[PDB]
């Protein structure tokens, strides 16, 4: 990655949520990527809502 500022990242897989802490996510859907602390698990947003969703079933874009 860079220093392109707004990174975000690409669904590429349908994750529904189960726990409150998850986010719904399919597959297509452009995400924003809040927070890479963990490296298993990403916040990422969707709209408005934000969760922690394994980044095995997303992709980085740059």
């Amino acid at each position: 990655m860079d220093e392109t500022g707004k990174e975000l990242v690409l669904a590429l897989y349908d994750y529904q949520e189960k726990s409150p802490r998850e986010v719904t996510m399919k597959k297509g859907d452009i995400l924003t990527l809040l927070n890479s602390t963990n490296k298993d698990w990403w916040k990422v947003e969707v709209n408005d809502r934000q969760g922690f969703v394994p980044a095995a079933y997303v992709k980085k874009l740059d």
